[PDB]
């Protein structure tokens, strides 16, 4: 039987790593992008909407999210909080959690993750907003800090939890590499099974945020992996794997319903009149099912006619694209071409 | 090779039949249900959109509709007339056809369908508005009639369609009997392929359409198959088959967007809060992929959620159920025991 949680690298390129985590419900090929489960080695599940609509507790009464999504493989939650800062209306903070418009603390946090039967346990942090002054980065990051313990003991505390499942700690810090550093030495002194960088794609731009990647990513656990929050289009995901990171979470859904896909010559508008006659499928090279059958004249007629098959047929094109992507990416690593690849990637995406 | 259009009756009880047609993309099981495309062994296409977006030219142009959809096998098209009826904002009706806001005329509607390419092309006729007196019923039936000429002589000028695809004439007469047989017996001296009951599912009500079809059905070539446009519900589709009616056609995928499912126990809505803990399949016997995997629960959270994956699970469901309750029906004709199932069907579909 696979261990509750084994990370271990295959294969390496510069900072950038392939590999393997194994865990009881599956193998995870990282890097990895982990798609939203409602839209893969790995789903994410949305804590902060099954809090909400049908609640913790009936998800647990229903058998977990495994059995309530039917899906026995691997399934990150994030800890809620960065979306109920994000969605909720009214929101009241303190060192005990966040009120919101609810109380959402570590320990709640931890234990609605345990409702719901995940596998990937994210502690529970603050995303702290974007632009920062060192003052407010610092004490923010200081409680994400003390709330990064408070996660750990809950999460030790349930040993169904504790046996099964895998606990990440979450780097904060804002953009300053002092206070980077001091999050990711908090972290390790607790130590968690994986890590994550938090506090990114809230703003900041692509260039501040490869800046920011560049130093922080090397402070945390090389044995552990690294997870990037938030991000993000293809060519993030490329510069994010040249840096060190293995995972990765939402974009090829919203962009599916909302007329985008994804292709190795950039994104297109599928919606356009240009492609009303072209027959072509939405990606020359892409093996996916939605490419080997329909032409983008086609998905744009459904798409142009308020058919709900052309999102889905988008949506299913996108995500296969990420996971093509993703399949290049572990391929060039393992054989020693990743350099090669972004490089060839990023002239003909941006062309 | 299959023949260009061949019926043929496997078996039957009472007025019900069931057997085949065959024509050179495909045979067609009877009786047939033929879903829209772009939501089987036959689909319809959608003449009035298609010939407003992107044209029948363009259509044409992209190699038709069988190589635009991905369909290889047999689609059967209406002559848009309805629909411009219907949808249109200003019409404005001749002897020559109907202008809108476009002349819509029985040469013209055929040579649409030509480009289009389809395999069971439509008469162009005019459905009588619900209710009726008899002289405008009179009146219109009997321009209907001439434009069932028009149409015939328009499909026979065109060689690809005339050996490839087949037509269907359309009866008229409101609900009268007399006006019924001066339909049926026009088309008749015309000659079509097959034949339809138009002019029903436009209000009337079942027991009204029952009535009629009791008397109209019978008026048609009894070799030939029969078509009953708009029906429609399930319970319709089986009284229809039982006063011989062969094919029907768009319920199953409005509903499915609208969360409604149909079950063997009647349609359920899914979104009502009674379905939130409900960890059976969306029917009980249904084979369909969906019932396979997934919990009314589930579905019911996707639907709730926005997320349009819910609404295609329901639209699969849906589908899937209909070709099953058609499947069913011949069956138990073939094994003569429809009477028994119509009996069992109504008696759980209504409990
Ligand atoms: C968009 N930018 C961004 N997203 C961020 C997220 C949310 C991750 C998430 C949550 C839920 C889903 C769901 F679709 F499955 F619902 C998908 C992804 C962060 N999460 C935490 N905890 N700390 C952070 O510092 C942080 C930074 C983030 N920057
Ligand atoms: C709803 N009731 C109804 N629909 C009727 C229709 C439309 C059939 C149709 C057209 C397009 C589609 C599409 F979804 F594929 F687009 C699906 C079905 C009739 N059509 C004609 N020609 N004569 C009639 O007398 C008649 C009576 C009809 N009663
Ligand atoms: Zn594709
Ligand atoms: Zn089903």
């Amino acid at each position: 039987d696979r261990p509750r949680f084994s990370f271990s690298i295959a294969a390496r390129e510069g900072k950038a790593r392939t590999g393997t985590i194994e865990m009881k419900r599956g193998v995870i090929r990282t890097p990895a992008f982990m798609p939203v489960g409602t839209a893969a080695d790995i789903i994410l599940g949305n804590t902060y909407h099954l809090m909400l609509r049908p609640g913790a507790e009936r998800i647990a009464k229903l058998g977990g999210l495994h059995s309530f999504m039917g899906w026995d493989r691997p399934i990150l939650t994030d800890s809620g909080g960065y979306q109920v800062m994000s969605l909720s209306s009214l929101t009241k903070q303190s060192e005990e959690g966040v009120t919101f418009k609810h109380m959402l603390s570590p320990e709640r946090s931890i234990e609605i993750q345990h409702l719901l039967g995940s596998d990937i346990v994210m502690a529970f942090d603050e995303c702290t907003p974007y632009p920062a002054t060192p003052s407010r980065a610092a004490s923010s990051m200081e409680r994400s800090m003390r709330w990064a313990k408070r996660s750990r003991d809950a999460f030790d505390s349930r040993k169904e939890q504790a046996e099964n499942a895998a606990l990440f700690g979450i780097q904060q810090g804002s953009v300053f590499e002092n206070l980077r550093q001091q999050s990711a030495d908090a972290l390790a002194e607790i130590g968690f099974d994986g890590y994550a960088v938090g506090g990114l794609a809230v703003g900041e731009g692509q260039d501040e945020m490869f800046r920011v990647l560049d130093f922080s990513v090397p402070m945390l656990p090389d044995d552990k992996p690294h997870y990037l929050m938030g991000v993000g289009k293809p060519d993030d995901i490329v510069g994010a794997v040249e840096r060190g990171i293995d995972m990765f979470d939402v974009l090829p859904t919203r962009s599916g319903r909302n007329g985008q896909a994804f292709t190795w010559d950039g994104p297109i508008n599928i919606r356009n009149a240009r492609f009303s006659e072209d027959l072509k499928p939405l990606d020359s090279e892409c093996h996916c099912a939605v490419c080997q059958k329909w032409s983008r004249a086609y998905i744009h007629h459904l798409i142009r006619a308020g058919e709900i098959l052309g999102a889905m047929l988008m949506t299913e094109h996108n995500i296969a694209f990420y996971q093509q992507l993703m399949q290049k990416i572990r391929d060039s690593i393992s054989e020693g071409r990743f350099s090669q690849f972004a490089q060839d990637f990023r002239a003909r995406y941006f062309a």
